């Protein structure tokens, strides 16, 4: 838990997303809680030129590491964590299924009982705010709230979860979710979902 | 035909599975029949880190290897073999199609001779009933019946055959199957299907 | 072009179907003209333990090699030769696309210029018989007599061309025009096709 | 930037297309500005056996060198050369959601802000004419003029940017919005846009 071994995860993960067809016009940015803020993929480099040394250091301040360019979007990962202590790791894509079901302005309902990773019975939207503003924060801020996974509307998706293995596992999940959801509404709507009660359930055995 | 001969092919079938793109979400779990109950892989363990030695033993009577953890779902794969004497290996996925055709809670008709794999004409879909409990195996076993592979409501997918190859190999068919079927329920239904009769003659000829 | 070399380009082309998507559930049989019959891919052999000596020679008369068991659809492909005395490959494969076109009974109409690498204004689609028998393989006779490639109606695809590239080629090309007429025919029926003059313009061209 | 370099450079392009699901079909063909006129790959020649020594000069006057054969489309790679003077890469492929698009005969309008990395509030579709045509390069000229990425009705897609690594960027981008606005179009039309005013404030922040 040293700086480069966080350094080499965020990589790692950034490399598994690809993989995953998450990251699709490379658009990700991964961050994990560090000492008073937390440690971000720059912006410019392409992920599979990036190394240890290119992650950028952003304190609780908001100031970033001399001579390095943290990603655009640095300042909702900071609202993330501010928002949920238990956050320990954040994802950022902009997954197809995840990114439609978003500009469709949508929330995912209980179409499957693995909504219940996010922490109830729905994927919410947080309404659409210009990138890097301070208004894109507090609909995210305030979205996560109860929830560990949020669409972006017109935009894309964040997850975060206690550690980087499992919010990239969250991320893929919701992309999985989304993408049921719009191959069903496609041929119906709505959705039948799982009631309260059974989501109910579900939350007590996880 | 040794325990770890039968190891390393439950683990040769996960890492299959997810070349396949069936095990979307990592949430497959695979038996085989051995002795008096069942070899199958834990709960926990990401698949890549899986070793020989992680596969759990689980008896006739649901006891369990000690200081191993079987997967949540060890129990409807129990009910299969009970419910089904000539299967030697059980599959399950959330492979996205199934899971869909699974969620609109429809059973897959005739839409192509293959259906005849999984033993008549259809692949039905079992109710839900929470993850884990009686009522699943219960809902499991009735739809394996008379049927070698079945949905399982807003879940996922059960393909059970004579060794792991084949059940593999019926578990990516019955996924081909339902996206066949969703993109052309899109267009039109209902589906044009093949008669009874043309697959009691598909079945002879199997 | 001595038996062995042409034994290793099946394999390749089987290999590389694969790679491309197309053989999904390992369904395809490959084809190449040889003396007076042909050499195919065998019944029951998964392609990855494909060797040279697997593939069968079957007769102009339809006698098979003694030892060996020629692929169950062998007569269709026999049918293609007799009946395009210019095809010295055919391919054979169940792609999700083209065979989704096949279970609605659609012939593909002219919605890319590319449609006439097959050599008209469609992609026309053969009624469905059980497979391998004589009325199958009179139906595959009689759309291939104008056309390069012709759908299945409930079963697949078959493409034949000059040598095994182009026929891979070909029905790859297919499977694009497939999959692009069925996203299009989601949106709006009919979909906007290119004229009868527009494709004798591109024929001419090609 | 010596000519192999840049011959390399191109290789690299296709190559990277392929692997991204970009060249379905083996369509594509990559140019870049060089001396008086372009460097571009060749007509015939599948990409895998592609050699620095295969990429064919192209002058301004339209002379290629002798004893090769240019791409059968250079004529729109050099419309688009006269007709964006700071273009000095362009990728073309038939990408098959971006060819979908260009099927229905529509542009894509503003469903998400990466909309504005082509230059405006949508991605334009240009009228159909035979390939290769004079025609077909005016049409080309023409949506170029204000836009760095333009649809080919019936056919496919052009790209243009700064260096090869921009364009074939470019080019994934407009096929992932053409997905996004194919997958959303099945389900409402029309799909919900981000305003003039809201494109014009990400404009002024790119």
């Amino acid at each position: 838990m040293e700086r480069n071994k966080l350094a080499r995860q965020i990589i790692d993960t950034c490399l598994e997303m690809t993989r995953l067809g998450l990251n699709q016009g490379t658009a990700g940015n991964v961050s994990v809680r560090y000492q008073d803020g937390m440690l971000i993929t720059p912006t410019g480099i392409p992920y599979e030129k990036l190394t240890e040394s290119h992650i950028v250091f952003i304190d609780g301040n908001g100031k970033h590491e001399e001579g390095k360019l943290p990603s655009s979007q640095w300042r909702f990962h900071m609202a993330a964590y501010q928002s949920r202590p238990d956050a320990n790791a954040v994802v950022h894509n902009h997954a197809v299924h995840c990114t439609a079901v978003s500009i469709l302005n949508r929330s995912i309902p209980a179409i499957h009982f693995m909504i219940a990773a996010a922490g109830g019975n729905s994927i919410p939207c947080a309404p659409y705010a210009t990138f890097g503003t301070r208004e894109l924060s507090e609909h995210v801020a305030l979205a996560l709230k109860n929830r560990k996974a949020t669409l972006l509307q017109h935009h894309g998706l964040i997850a975060c979860e206690v550690n980087l293995e499992k919010a990239l596992w969250l991320a893929h999940e919701v992309e999985v979710l989304a993408q049921l959801y719009l191959t069903t509404l496609a041929i119906t709507d709505p959705v039948p979902v799982l009631s309260d009660e059974e989501i109910a359930v579900v939350l007590e055995k996880f």
